[PDB]
This record gives C-alpha cells, structure tokens and sequence, in this order.
C-alpha cells in the first residue's frame, strides 16, 4: 500500500514506520523535525520502500494539498502534533494550530483522495479512572489542558468526516508511551527523563505528591496497535484505546527506575490544574476488534529503554 | 456590565441583546451580517446602552485583538457561527473556520482580558435520545456533520481554558430554537419555513419519512437561558442544556402548522447520514443551577411566530 505517516520521524512515528516497512508498504514521511531529528530514521535510509521524508509542515495548506495531489495514498497515519501539556498552557495557540488546524488540513485532502485516516489522539482526553476496570471509550472526557482540548477538537472533526462522507477513519487513544527513541530532556516523557537522570547520576524529581498514576505502554506495542488500526476496516468509525490495564504511581515508578542509584525528590507541580490523578486503560475493545494486546512488561521495557539510552552516551 | 455579544444581529442574538438592554447593560455587538440584517436590531437603534454594532468577522484576528484591547468587557456571549448542517457537509472548511477557529480567536482575548465567555453550542452535538427522560449533559456525543464536529471542537477549547487558567466559561447546548426573527427561506429553521409556506399557500415538504423528532424551544425562552448562563457564576465550568423536555415528529409538526391550509409532502432527505432521529432535552441541570424553565408552549409559540411572519408580508 502507499502510506503517509505524518510525524514519522518522531518517537512513536519511527516505530510505526519500521513496522510498515517490515510489511513492505511504500511509506512517505511528512515531518517538520520540530521535535525530532533524522537520527530517528537513519536505520531506514537504505530501504527502497521508504520513498521520501518530506521536511514540511501540516499547517502549510499548499504543501499539504500538493502532497496529496501528486501522490496516490491509500492510508494516512496522522501522528504529527505538538505534544507537551505545559507548552499548551503557556502557548495555547501554537498547540491548537498544530493539533486541530493541522489535522483539519490533512483531513480535507483525505476526503478529496479517499485516503483512510488513523488519527492519533491521546488518553489525556479522559477524566480520571475511578476503579480497577479502568477507562473505556465510553467514559467521560475532560479537556484539562489546551493540548487535551485540541486533541478532542481534532477527534471530532475526523469523526465528522466518517459520518458525513463515509470516509474511513479511526480515532485511537493510546495511553502514555515510553521506549527507545523517546527524548530524555525537558521535552521527554517521565520514563526517559528518569532513566537518563539515573545514568547521569542526578536525582529524580517528582511533580507534586507523586501519587498520580500512569498506565505505561511500551513503544513497540503502541506502534503495533497504531498500525493495526490502519490495516483494519472493522476499526473504521471507531474510537479505540490502547494501554496495559495496569497503572503505577510516579513515586513507585521513580523507585523502580532509580533502584536507589540516585535520590528521589518532590518539587512543586508545574500544572496541577491540568493533571489527571489516575490513568488506567480498559483496552478490551482493541483486544476484540484488533486482536491486540501488549507484550512488554514495564520491568522489561525499562530495561530495554535504559539499554538504548546508555548506548547513546 | 460591559458585554460583547458576537452574532448579536442574528435570530437568537437579537433577543439576547434585547434582554441585556432591558437589564441596562452596556452592549457591543460584533456581527459580519453574513446571515442577518440590521433590521433585526432596528428596535434598539435609539437605546444609548447599545454602544456599537461592529460589522466585522471573528476570523479577523487583528480586529478581534483590537476590539478587546480597546474596550473593557466583563462578559462575552459568543453566538456568532455558521449554523447550517448541509452547508457544513458541502463545505466543511468554512464551517470549521467560523465555528472552531473563530471561537478560538475570541477565547484567546477573553483570557488576555479576563472576560467570561458563554459559548453557544448546540443540542446537535448529541447522539439520539433513547427514552422519555431525554438527553442530559452526561449523554453520548456524536459529530454527525462537520457543523456538529466544529461545535464540539469549540466546546473543548473553551473548557480547556476554564481548566488550565480558571477562566470563567459556560458551554450551553440549547435545543432547536424557533420564533420571531428567524429566517423563513432555505437558510431558515423548519418552523419558520413551514409557517411561511402556509402563508404563501404552498406545500410543506418533509425530509425523509418525517418520523424524526425535535424538542422545539421558543426564542424568548432560549434567550433568557442564554443570558442567565452569563449572569451566573455557579454555571462557570459547566455544560448546560436547554429545551422543553417534549418532542414532536416533523410529520406532526407539519400537521400542526398547516392546519390543512396547504398540502404536506415528503421529499428525499438532504442528509440522512447526519440526521438525529430523536432529539429530546433533559434540562434538569438548567432548572437546578439557573432556575430556568421555558414558559411558551409550541402551540402558543407557533401562533406568535406566525403573527410576526405575517406582519412582514
Ligand atoms: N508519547 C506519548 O506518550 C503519546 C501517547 C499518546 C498519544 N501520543 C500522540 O502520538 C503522536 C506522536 O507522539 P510522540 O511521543 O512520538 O512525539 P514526537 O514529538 O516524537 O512525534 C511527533 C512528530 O511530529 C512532528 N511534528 C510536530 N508538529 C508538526 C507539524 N506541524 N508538521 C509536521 N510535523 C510535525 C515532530 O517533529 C515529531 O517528529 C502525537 O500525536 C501525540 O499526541 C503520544
Ligand atoms: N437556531 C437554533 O435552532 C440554534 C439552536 C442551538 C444553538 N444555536 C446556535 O445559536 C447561535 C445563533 O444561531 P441563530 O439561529 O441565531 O443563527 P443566526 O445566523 O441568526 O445568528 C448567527 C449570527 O452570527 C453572525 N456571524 C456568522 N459568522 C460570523 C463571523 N465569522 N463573524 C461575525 N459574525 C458572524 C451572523 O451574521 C448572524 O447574525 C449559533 O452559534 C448557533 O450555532 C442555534
Ligand atoms: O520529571 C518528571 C516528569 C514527569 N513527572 C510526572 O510524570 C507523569 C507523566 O508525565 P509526562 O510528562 O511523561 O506525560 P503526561 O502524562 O503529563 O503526558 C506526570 O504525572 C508528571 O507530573 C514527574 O513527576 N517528573
Ligand atoms: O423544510 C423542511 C426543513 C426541515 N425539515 C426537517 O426538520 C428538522 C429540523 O430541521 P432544521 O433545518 O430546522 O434544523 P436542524 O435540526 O437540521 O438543525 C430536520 O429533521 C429536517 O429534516 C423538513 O422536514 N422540512
Ligand atoms: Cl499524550
Ligand atoms: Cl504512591
Ligand atoms: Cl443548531
Ligand atoms: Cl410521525
Ligand atoms: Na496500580
Ligand atoms: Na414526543
């Protein structure tokens, strides 16, 4: 198939690309490299099925039109986005423009050329879990940051095209994802930051009281879920979560990762008003529709991730 | 108070303006007159509390910035929008730009100047009612047209500002509204169209099988609800419906309005894929928070509306 992966040079994107190339699809990447480098895709530089890596912006309407007009895509995995909650609080407009308007630009061309869209949403668009069964696709939404609001906004434009036009789309809500190729600095995820701090012999710092929880999904499991949603016509028109169905507090995550190599401290929460106290995924729908389940435990994923991070030092 | 009413020269808007002027607030209207004329506000042309009627576009970022920079608004009732489902299917972009992007432009200035926003959403953002209790604010959303998707998108940006910044906002979801000052042509609502057809001695035409239902809210009741949401700090942060809690099929509405003066026919539905089969409102939350309930029955509202339409012929 001919496939466009927006954000394909990013963390999750590069793993989506890897899987699609293993499956011998012709892949085009569209990525402005705002949050990544081509080091994430060097591995694929000699794969003839990686057709092009376009350094361009989903906000550039003319570029997006030309890209679809001059290719014949079957399928688009739309991962390109601004992803940082705090940045979206500091600067809502940029997050809105990238995550809602950029989506809309792509969606318009998907309709013009009958291109199925897998829209990468986020488990952040949820209000907190309230029990051990976790959050299903039927459970309440709560846009606690402009990032979350922009993602919900995008979801609803995407789904409107499915209803109004019968355009194949899937809205996916993976939970917090970690692993090799995730950044380790201030724009990184908590697992990457903590492992890197450990390797650097500096403390782990926990925002707030650390009791907040996350359901942490290893990136290779996430990428397989993302790809599966694109391949499945049964998924068309659906919202589908992915996660592990187990959560951990940030306090306990810090102890797991440090293993007492470094100290663990608390600091003022940067956005307690936008925090989600408990994130725990019910992924029964993904199991049913996609035959998907995660294979990598947190313990094993941390080990894999630390091996990767250490390899770059 | 100093109040901005976007869309204040429109159908519901002019009634909001009337109420705010009765309550002796200083009102500014921002309206591009894309779907209205100043005849809707002639009544107020000598009220010194109607400060300005700006013919300008909420999509014009510079105009919106200047408007807030050079006034000191307390409160904004944001009614300006593209409202037509079929137009949003024919041309999603224009509806998106007006209803989502335009909202965002206003919201950004509301944050800058601490202006409470009442966001006018729509009961269309709902999946169908499934019982006689009707649709509450907790019930499922389904963006069946790009209009509905654009409205849900806007809701989520608005609510994100309440969470991230503690900006006072209210998201209101009134159900289908009818009455004096609603247009009677192809861009009008079903009640206006049917009454006008009756007065013109031409048939009523019903889309599809006519079994679809609506909860029809008289405009003076709607406008009082809208205003109340703005006046109430208890409503801050909430989604709140308004409606009557009774529905009628389009077949039965046509018989009520015609009274057999004219024939009643069925024609192919213009967008059956985007229709909502049953719309019935649970307005208990509005009753509790706002002490609001509707006063005008459908029968009496039809009579009032027909008197008004006849007066213009
Ligand atoms: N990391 C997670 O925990 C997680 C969980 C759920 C969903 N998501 C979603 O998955 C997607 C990928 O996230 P990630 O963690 O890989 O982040 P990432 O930043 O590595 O990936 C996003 C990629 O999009 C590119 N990009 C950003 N804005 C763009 C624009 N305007 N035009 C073109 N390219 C642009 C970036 O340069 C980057 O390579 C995002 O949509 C994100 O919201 C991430
Ligand atoms: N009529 C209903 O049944 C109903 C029910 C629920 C919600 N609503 C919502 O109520 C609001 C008012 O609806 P209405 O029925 O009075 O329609 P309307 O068209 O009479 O009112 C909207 C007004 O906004 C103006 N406008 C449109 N786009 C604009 C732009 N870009 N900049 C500036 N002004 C602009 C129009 O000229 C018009 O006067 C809308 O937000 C609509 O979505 C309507
Ligand atoms: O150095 C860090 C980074 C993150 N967190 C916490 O870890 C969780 C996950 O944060 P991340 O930024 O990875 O993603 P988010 O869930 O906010 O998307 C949140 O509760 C953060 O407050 C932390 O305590 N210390
Ligand atoms: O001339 C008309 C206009 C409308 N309708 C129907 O009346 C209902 C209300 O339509 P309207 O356009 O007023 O508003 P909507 O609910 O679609 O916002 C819908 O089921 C329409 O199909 C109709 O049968 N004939
Ligand atoms: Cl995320
Ligand atoms: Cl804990
Ligand atoms: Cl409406
Ligand atoms: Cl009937
Ligand atoms: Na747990
Ligand atoms: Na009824």
């Amino acid at each position: 198939m001919k496939i466009l992966v927006t954000g394909g040079a990013g963390f999750i994107g590069r793993w989506v690309v890897k899987r699609l190339l293993q499956d011998k699809h012709e892949v085009w990447i569209l990525d402005n490299l705002a949050n990544s480098t081509t080091a994430n895709i060097t591995e694929f530089a000699h794969d003839l099925n990686l057709k092009q890596c376009i350094q361009g912006d989903i906000k550039d309407k003319k570029l997006v039109a030309q890209l679809f007009e001059n290719n014949s895509f079957d399928l688009c995995y739309h991962l390109a986005a601004s992803i940082n909650v705090q940045d979206s609080i500091d600067d809502a407009r940029a997050t809105f423009e990238n995550d809602t308007i950029g989506t809309f630009n792509l969606l318009e061309q998907c309709l013009n050329y009958d291109v199925k869209m897998v829209f990468m949403s986020t488990c952040m668009v949820y209000d907190k879990a309230t029990n051990i069964q976790g959050i299903s696709e039927l459970d309440p939404i709560k846009p606690a940051s402009p990032y979350a609001g922009s993602k919900i906004a995008a979801e609803n434009m995407v789904l409107s095209y499915y209803y109004a036009y019968k355009l194949p789309v899937v809205v996916i809500r993976p939970f917090n994802t970690y692993g090799p190729f995730q950044k380790t600095g201030g724009e990184g995820g908590v697992v990457a930051i903590f492992i890197n701090n450990k390797l650097d012999n500096v403390p782990l710092n926990i925002y707030g009281d650390g009791k907040q929880t996350r359901d942490l999904l290893y990136v290779e499991d996430c990428a397989d879920f993302v790809v599966a949603a694109g391949y499945s016509a049964k998924a068309n028109g659906h919202i589908i979560n992915a996660g592990t169905g187990q959560d951990i507090s940030i306090n306990k995550l810090a102890e797991l990762i440090s293993g007492n190599k470094v100290s663990i401290q608390h600091v003022t929460h940067i956005h307690p008003q936008s925090e989600i106290q408990k994130l725990l995924c019910n992924y029964e729908k993904a199991k049913t529709i996609l035959n998907w389940e995660p294979k990598v435990s947190l313990e094993d994923g941390v080990i894999k991730t630390e091996e990767w991070i250490k390899s770059l030092k």
